[PDB]
């Protein structure tokens, strides 16, 4: 399921939606989403950078 950032700058596990993995917010971007705020495709971000760059783009973003 996609859903909005302000959605998913949630922290409180109770504040967010059943069906997102509160792990992987970026997973529940629509495409156009996830390519306006990360600017780079979804495999190069998940497979191509290591976790911890991953976790520190997403702090940034407010979707760690």
């Amino acid at each position: 399921e996609t859903f909005p950032l302000d959605v998913l700058v949630n922290t409180a596990a109770e504040d967010l939606p059943r069906g997102v993995d509160p792990s992987r917010k970026e997973n529940h971007l629509s495409d156009e989403d996830f390519k306006a705020v990360f600017g780079m495709t979804r495999s190069a971000f998940a497979n191509g950078l290591p976790l911890w760059k991953q976790q520190n783009l997403k702090k940034e973003k407010g979707l760690f």
